């Protein structure tokens, strides 16, 4: 009933480097979907204190959030475009997992993952 701590975002032992793909990770991906009207509920981890939640953390086991995301990429903590798009897939399915297909959250969360699909579309080949 307490939040779990959040997600690092750095880790002393972990290698750092920015690719063009993570370039574009933090400088298209994020920051567009960042700026979306949409973007608040998905931009800090979820506080299932605050919003009386007490089961999130029982159902959700791998929390991520765009918060933790822009933060990991503003600190080079991934090594490759591959762990930062699997933070957004693993973003993006825990809201339909939680929520029930129609809810307002949930059609949050769906258009941010079209925009979000659109733009990995075009990521540096
Ligand atoms: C559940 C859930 N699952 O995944 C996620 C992600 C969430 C989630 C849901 C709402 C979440 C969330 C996280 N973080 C947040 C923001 C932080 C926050 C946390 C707690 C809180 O507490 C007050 C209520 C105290 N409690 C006690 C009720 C107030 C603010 N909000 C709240 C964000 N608004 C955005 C607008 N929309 C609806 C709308 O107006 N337009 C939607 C248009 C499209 C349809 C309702 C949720
Ligand atoms: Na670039
Ligand atoms: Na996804
Ligand atoms: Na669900």
């Amino acid at each position: 009933s307490m939040n779990p701590p959040p997600p690092e975002t750095s880790n002393p032992n972990k290698p750092k480097r920015q690719t063009n793909q993570l370039q574009y990770l933090l400088r298209v991906v994020l920051k567009t979907l960042w700026k979306h009207q949409f973007a608040w509920p998905f931009q800090q981890p979820v506080d299932a204190v605050k919003l009386n939640l007490p089961d999130y953390y029982k159902i959700i086991k791998t929390p991520m959030d765009m918060g933790t995301i822009k933060k990991r990429l503003e600190n080079n903590y991934y090594w490759n475009a591959q762990e930062c798009i699997q933070d957004f897939n693993t973003m993006f399915t825990n809201c339909y997992i939680y929520n029930k297909p129609g809810d307002d959250i949930v059609l949050m969360a769906e258009a941010l993952e079209k925009l979000f699909l659109q733009k990995i579309n075009e990521l540096p080949t």
